[PDB]
């Protein structure tokens, strides 16, 4: 079933190839291919920023789960969703979660309510974690996205005639 | 650790400098530097609007916490997140929270459910608080963001050749 579910995706995509003949959708479909260069640049810039912000935030929090699938989710998956409006403040802000002496390791720790946010996170410099979130949202949600719109508009005008 | 977490951010950013040689990403990386003038104007306009809306909303609510870190969070942090789709209606609307006689100071007060929203907020003119939120969202989420896209598109076309 897992192969067929992905297979249905490929079959549905072929509807674009079938409709290339139509005069209304023909030119537009061809232009979409020319836009792939701009998309790859955005992915590269976003990938670099996601690695920098994701690792730094996870390193500052120091969650006690530290499982490899869990670490990957908190480094890549969670920062990625913050671009699209899913900001889990209760998982990264000490002022929202409750303080607990869960971990025997010295320091101050708080218990996030999320299931995959880790059992406990350090409170040492969470003002930096909040500050990093502010910077990340500005760079990713605003600067990077609006930059891609500018490159899409320039490319569309250039390659329209050809 | 706090220094190293920030240090990892600087090291990851250097990947852009390494990839300047590549022909696909070379020109695009150089253009990004030329966009910083437009970003600074947006930050200045947003900073002025955030101060005006943030202080006025906090002044109208008059939360009873009034701690300096708490005041700064409600003035800058909360209005900033409203740009990216995090609107805490239950923290600023009387119609959503429950009425209580928490404060001995004369007036009408309601108890927000949020942890950092303050223990109580005044109900005197919350129709103005809601109205300010409507105006803030229009100016910030729509007018300011779409203006930056227009300036990014104009700048990208101008500085593409050079």
């Amino acid at each position: 079933r897992t192969v067929l579910c992905i297979d249905f995706m490929v079959f549905t995509v072929r509807l674009l190839h079938i409709f290339t003949v139509n005069k209304q959708l023909g030119p537009k479909i061809v232009i979409v291919s020319k836009m792939m260069k701009d998309v790859f640049f955005f992915l590269f810039f976003l990938g670099v920023w996601l690695v920098a912000y994701g690792v730094a935030t996870e390193g500052l929090l120091r969650p006690r789960d530290s499982d490899f699938p869990s670490i990957l989710r908190r480094v890549f998956y969670r920062p990625y969703l913050q671009i699209f409006g899913q900001i889990p403040q209760e998982d990264m802000d000490v002022a929202l979660m409750e303080h607990s002496n869960c971990s025997s390791e010295p320091g101050f720790w708080a218990h996030p309510p999320g299931a995959q946010a880790g059992t406990c996170v350090s409170q040492y410099a969470n003002w930096l974690v909040v500050l990093l979130l502010v910077i990340f949202l500005l760079v990713a949600n605003i600067l990077l996205v609006n930059l891609l719109i500018a490159m899409f508009s320039y490319t569309f005008g250039k390659v329209q005639g050809n």
